[PDB]
């Protein structure tokens, strides 16, 4: 379903309270933060605590999709619309109807698609590729990004009108290095996940934890999770001390 946002930091306690406020509303939510800072966790929780909780949760990875197939991927197509179209699609939007659409890295959505997304947010309608059957769509938008959208507006790479439409309820995720007090609790959570799934077990002694609390965590919680996995393989059911950490994680 959805996992919980572990932590005792002021910043994370804020996020939970903001989540509870906006969740069972239909406001568009924009979640900002570095890679691996729990942005999808926040999005999934928002959904399953929402009026749409029994509806579908439909991700769109704005980075991945090739722009040639992008409009098609998001809005579907009747067959004939272009080449090779001999089986048809409802787009990610139609698939999300009565549910939540999670736009992962909205900063990577190309300008022409930003315009079409604004239409959905405004007119709540859309066109399948090559069609004129203006179908209506009933989705809640949650978007996430690690980019500086306001700068992109200035650069002309992101639309101001879309921005103000999407950024009704922003939620900022603090990077791990700004919430180091949470690292021990995160470890406990990550190790407990690992045990539940028969994938191993470790624990960290206080020396190791101190050193981890001084790490920069450019990959944030996903990097933290990666280190836990690796240490469980190298030292199964072992205790991790400063010496068992890789050199880049030692800070003494
Ligand atoms: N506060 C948290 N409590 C528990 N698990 C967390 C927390 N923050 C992140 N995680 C976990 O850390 C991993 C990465 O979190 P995600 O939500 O996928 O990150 P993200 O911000 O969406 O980064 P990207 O854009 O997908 S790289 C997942 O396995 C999450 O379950
Ligand atoms: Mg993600």
């Amino acid at each position: 379903l959805f996992r919980s946002l572990v932590g005792t930091s002021r910043a994370i306690q804020q996020v939970r309270q903001m989540m509870q406020q906006v969740a069972d509303t239909d406001a568009s939510v924009l979640i900002l933060g570095e890679s691996g800072t729990g942005k999808e966790v926040v999005a999934r929780n928002l959904h399953y605590h929402s009026k749409r909780r029994e509806g579908p949760f439909v991700p769109v990875n704005c980075g991945a999709i090739p722009a040639e197939l992008l409009e098609s991927e998001l809005f579907g197509h009747e067959k004939g619309a272009f080449t090779g179209a001999i089986t048809s699609r409802a787009g990610r939007f139609e698939l999300a109807n009565g549910g939540t659409l999670f736009l992962d890295e909205i900063g990577d959505m190309p300008l022409p698609m930003q315009v079409k997304l604004l239409r959905v947010l405004q007119e709540r309608t859309f066109e399948r590729v090559g069609s004129n059957k203006t179908q209506n769509v009933d989705v809640r938008i949650i978007a996430a990004t690690n980019k500086n959208l306001e700068k992109m507006i200035e650069d002309g790479t992101f639309r101001e009108d879309l921005y103000y439409r999407l950024n009704v309820f922003p939620i900022e995720m603090a990077p791990l290095r700004e919430r180091v007090e949470d690292i021990a609790l995160l470890l406990n959570e990550l190790i407990s996940r690992m045990e539940h799934e028969k994938r191993g077990s470790i624990r960290f002694n206080s020396a190791a934890i101190m050193s981890l609390c001084r790490h920069d965590w450019p990959g944030n919680v996903r990097e933290l999770a990666n280190l836990v996995e690796r240490l469980a393989i190298m030292h199964p059911y072992g205790v991790i001390g400063v010496g068992e950490l890789p050199k880049k994680f030692r800070h003494v």
